[PDB]
């Protein structure tokens, strides 16, 4: 027989800010078994490394603003983690990786398993992204200055993607998007 123990499914959860990605994450975690979730988010270069434009717009929205090597050394502190997740008598461990920038990350280009996208227009990610607290936070003109022309950016990355992709409306309510991927993703487990 061929040993288990090594396989792994990978979800990936992009979208535009402020579009249910990490609400998405958790609600699937929590009807799939030995499943985790890695949060991009949690991998932002401090302030001082970050670069400032023109402007004086702070450029975080752009993959140089995060510390992907170490974003990666966590998913792989996952795999091994999942390689000992299931006694020895197939269960594949699940991991969920959510964040805004993650499609245009080459490394990571034969990773995914499930791709995911939530997407809302200008107006309603303005609107949302007006609500949250940043630390540091929005400066006036931040959403038009930097978020969004760099969404855009991402977006146009994308035009040239190697696998295919599933773009939801993040419009909807997070149990209505929950229950469409669980729906897609059950498929494809
Ligand atoms: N998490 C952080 O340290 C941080 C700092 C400044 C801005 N952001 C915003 O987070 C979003 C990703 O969820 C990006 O659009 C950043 O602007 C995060």
């Amino acid at each position: 027989l061929v040993p288990r123990g090594s396989k792994t499914f990978i979800i990936g959860i992009s979208g535009v800010t402020n579009s249910g990605k990490t609400t998405l994450a958790k609600n699937l975690q929590k009807h799939l078994p030995n499943c985790s979730v890695i949060s991009q988010d949690d991998f932002f270069k401090p302030e001082s490394e970050i670069e400032t434009d023109k402007n004086g717009f702070l450029q975080y929205d752009v993959l140089e603003a995060l510390n992907m090597e170490k974003m990666m050394s966590a998913i792989s502190c996952w795999m091994e983690s999942a390689r000992h997740s299931v006694v020895s008598t197939e269960e594949i461990p699940i991991l969920i990786i959510e964040g805004f920038l993650l499609f245009n990350y080459k490394p990571l280009d034969t990773i995914w398993n499930r791709s995911y996208f939530l997407t809302i227009p200008y107006e309603e990610c303005k609107r949302r992204r007006s609500t949250r607290v940043y630390q540091p936070p929005d400066s006036p003109g931040y959403f038009d200055g930097h978020v969004w022309p760099m969404y855009l950016k991402y977006r146009q990355e994308m035009q040239d993607i190697t696998w295919e992709v599933v773009y939801l409306d993040g419009t909807k309510s997070e149990e209505d998007l929950f229950l469409q991927v669980y729906e897609d993703l059950i498929q494809e487990l």
